[PDB]
């Protein structure tokens, strides 16, 4: 599914994301617009590594999903990949949320780092009423 901006702002705190270890809902928002456009199926092999980005974050196989073809890989979100590309979103948010328990925090991504780290992300939210 491809969901509108403010319908998934919304659906994100419900999920209870904002100000989840630290990390306010616009930079959530701003994760999920750079890594898919808010597609939850979308999919990016990363030929250089063997591993596969997935859903509406892009979570990583080498480290957080099984999708059994990765080498070396752990699944530490205990889930199968295929759950990151469900339209229902609560097994991408349980993930995420598993993924900034991590020193790295939201720092993980690097698509956070280059397009939302230090700038004015208020836009992502602006009048979505959240």
């Amino acid at each position: 599914k491809v969901f509108e901006r403010c319908e998934l702002a919304r659906t994100l705190k419900r999920l209870g994301m904002d100000g989840y270890r630290g990390i306010s809902l616009a930079n959530w928002m701003c994760l999920a617009k750079w890594e898919s456009g808010y597609n939850t199926r979308a999919t990016n092999y990363n030929p250089g590594d063997r591993s596969t980005d997935y859903g509406i974050f892009q979570i990583n196989s080498r480290y957080w999903c099984n999708d059994g073809k990765t080498p070396g890989a752990v699944n530490a979100c205990h889930l199968s990949c295929s759950a990151l590309l469900q339209d229902n979103i609560a097994d991408a948010v349980a993930c995420a949320k598993r993924v900034v328990r991590d020193p790295q925090g939201i720092r993980a991504w690097v698509a956070w780092r280059n397009r939302c780290q230090n700038r004015d992300v208020r836009q992502y939210v602006q009048g979505c009423g959240v």
